[PDB]
């Protein structure tokens, strides 16, 4: 019911700890900046650089559910 | 330096004026999107994108300012 788009302007620092992230998606190719979005069982949804290593690992094992 | 969890931008603004007494807050999205845009909330908790350009919407604005 929102007519917004989340977007990404800064990555998280350190990788997030994997355990407590149920799953992730792709900012829209409308943002400026690409970016993987993890989404935490809290519901945060932290940007993460698609480049970074342990985000393609993370998302790697996102994929094999 | 920025918060690094994700940000609302509007890409497409609604083209003709909401309902004013359906709106109860509004907020500007985040300097860092592309584009400026003004979000309408209304009481059904949904979220409308806006040109800040428009007269309906500074006029909106200024009435939500006063309530
Ligand atoms: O309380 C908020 O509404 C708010 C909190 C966060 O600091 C930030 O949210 S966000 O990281 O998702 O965008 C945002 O703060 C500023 C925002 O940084 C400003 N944009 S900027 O000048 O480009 O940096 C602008 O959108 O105003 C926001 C709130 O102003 S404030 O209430 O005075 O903090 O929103």
């Amino acid at each position: 019911s929102s007519d917004t788009t989340p977007c990404c302007f800064a990555y998280i620092a350190r990788p997030l700890p994997r355990a407590h992230i149920k799953e992730y998606f792709y900012t829209s190719g409308k943002c400026s900046n690409p970016a993987v979005v993890f989404v935490t069982r809290k519901n945060r949804q932290v940007c993460a650089n698609p480049e970074k290593k342990w985000v393609r690992e993370y998302i790697n094992s996102l994929e094999m559910s």
